[PDB]
């Protein structure tokens, strides 16, 4: 466990070797989570990158929030991939905050506390529990055959994971920086590990 | 009847099956009506859809607030129909709020708490007492034969309708989120049915 | 006399007929005058209409605020017309005020409490005391022959006409709202007469 | 001697012979000099025009601010010229400040408080002491020699001129509309004469 | 030894002799550093300058902050050269701050408070310890054979260095113009040598 409040990881340069891979303490697979991030490239106006990318033993694509080029973000689920238009992208550290209900299938995406419209996107799935999580790199097999063009430049923190759906308020409280609690994957005891290029420096949002 | 504060209608998917309907406790014919609602979509620039239907045993679009590609908001009471220019759109949630008079034909167009020209439709029209409310789905038809192009995609709620003619401080209390008492159609007293895949779940506009 | 305070007067359809005489306790031809009023509606990227006209036995277009197509306002006195440019015009409730004074023959504009460019028109002429104020239409005689393409449709009120130059800040304070005495047309004094389709309902600017 | 303040003159109509001759008691030739004024004018997208000329009986153009057709603002000393790039022009009244030293050949060129950058004329140059300073028009002889299409058409006002350079914090202080005490033209003590169609009026801007 | 604070250098004409050395007490080659400055010019739609330049006896562009034309800024080390892309620039001064550090490679950009993305740029070098410090002018030998095409036209000042990596709250902290104590190079305790023509006046940014 490690207390990574203001610190950030840091991707300087295009590689396919340099990555994190989040431990998390899950037994049971999740009916619902709610992922809240925050990361900050130059990328958006060259290529496509990576940004959360979880993986089980059967899916590469299990969940994975993708960057497409000249589209916009691209949250998939079980392989299944929905698109969220973006017209005008700028450049600024931004906080993305996700969120997947199976009961429902309602999906739920929301940029710099603005929420976005309500999708529907694999009703009655079911994600597993155990998976490698890795922070920069957009996974094709299970912990491994990276992407040089599907990675991530930039930095990257303030990671959690909840194994639940968040309330309008609850993400608004995420986005102003206020206390909370995750249970899944939290920023405040993270278990990381890293392997390549990859810095530890203070944050540059506030 | 139920207190839906705080909460809303979701159409993730686009179908013909998914609808709400309202029921009201009207007996005399309206000679006016202010209807006052607030919804959350993105189809404002690929298509067409129906926001509030409203037709009795006689007339199938007797109160229908249509959104028109590439034109704006569309607004008709018996048939005839008026348009309101919307030169850009823009993704956000919306509230409008509408109201007419059949002794004058006045019809008064808000949005966002800001008021549009004053249009004459339909002076000395009566508008039926027993009607079918259905959200989400334009009706040609007496509650049925819906319509795939013509429905909605995304979330509404705080549907509020009078029997008179708002005055301007009462819709900006509107808008504002103050207090107010409907009597035809209450948000905190509806009386709704759901058939189709809807699904109740918190606003996300604030 | 009325106290038409918070009320407006409402063209809603394209017509003819329909006007507004306003009476005024004028005996001496004036020297100088300043009109205030308020306006609203949505011709001005469709065509031209008439704001305020102010016609004598002898010049139909004794003062005329004209709204010209793809030009901007029009203000003449005495026959010979002076331009204002406007060269993006918004879909809003607008505040014009204007003023003239014949020992010098400056014309004064101001929109929405910003003053324009001082420009010269009719230096030394004499405006007559009897006429006939016709709000909504032009007049091309007597307060008759009226012009079913220099017609007005929306709304209109607050019309305050003086006997003299007013004063920046009396300006200023005319158009935040505050306490006025009008001597020659009053809004809180008005004598007017209502014929064909006007209704009087309340403003819709603050 | 006349107390000119909150007051401004007015040059409504385009001629060659309205102008104001203003006098300054001044004894010894200049070594440095900064010259702040407000005026408001349209013709800024149309043609040129002339705003604050001062002339010797050797040289017309001695210190003159000019404004170049879709190119800026033009100031020149001596009969050199330098320009200033102005991309977008807005109609608004402007508060322009103008500085010169003679030990440097240092210009500071101020608009609306906002300094531009600083440029290089006349190094070691004298300015004459006696002059005959004009506004509104520009003066290519001693005092006379008009011109129609390099007059002004407009207002102007609250003219100021020192025989120093002034600060950052003093200009300030003048865009602010504080407290100050000029030497050589002084708009609480100026002694001027009018000839032509100018007239006092009141100024537009606060 | 100067107290420069509220001044600043001025360079106001295009030549190749106009230069300002910076002495520096060190002794150590720097592992890292972060360089503070503003500046404000002109130039940046019409051609390339330098900022700041520092070179030693073996590399003329050991440290160089570049402007490049139709690009943006250029940040190079040791000869290797990486670019910050700037979309729109606008005439107004601008507050640059530039880190570096060898351990790691990560270079931080910072303008007018706002940071840009991370980059890397020669992991482990090692920059020397004697140099001379040049504004205004681009060298390409040891504090010689100037450049009349990259040389700088404008003010620059508060021009700092460090002998580390400065925190985010420290560069918000510098940017707000609070109190600070370089140790490389201070404003407050600058050792000059002004050869050219170069003068010393009142900065014009607050
Ligand atoms: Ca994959
Ligand atoms: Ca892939
Ligand atoms: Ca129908
Ligand atoms: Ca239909
Ligand atoms: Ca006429
Ligand atoms: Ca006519
Ligand atoms: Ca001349
Ligand atoms: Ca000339
Ligand atoms: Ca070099
Ligand atoms: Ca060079």
């Amino acid at each position: 466990q490690t207390d990574m409040s203001r610190k950030a990881f840091v991707f300087p340069k295009e590689s396919d070797t340099s990555y994190v891979s989040l431990k998390a303490p899950l037994t049971k697979p999740l009916k619902a989570f709610t992922v809240c991030l925050h990361f900050y490239t130059e990328l958006s106006s060259t290529r496509g990158y990576s940004i959360f990318s979880y993986a089980t033993k059967r899916q590469d694509n299990e969940i994975l929030i993708f960057w497409s080029k000249d589209i916009g973000y691209s949250f998939t689920v079980g392989g299944s991939e929905i698109l969220f238009e973006v017209p005008e992208v700028t450049v600024a550290p931004v906080h993305i905050c996700t969120s997947w209900e199976s009961a429902s299938g309602i999906v739920e995406f929301w940029v710099d506390g603005k929420p976005r419209v309500r999708k529907s996107l694999k009703k009655g799935y079911t994600v597993g529990a155990e998976a490698s999580i890795i922070l920069g790199q957009e996974q094709d097999s299970f912990g491994g055959n990276f992407e040089g063009s599907q990675s991530l430049v930039g930095d990257i923190g303030n990671v959690n994971m909840w194994d639940f759906v968040l309330s309008p308020d609850e993400i608004n409280t995420i986005y102003l920086g206020g206390p909370f609690s995750p249970n899944v994957l939290n920023w405040r005891a993270l278990k990381y590990e890293v392997q390549g290029e990859v810095f530890t420096k203070p944050q540059l949002w506030p």
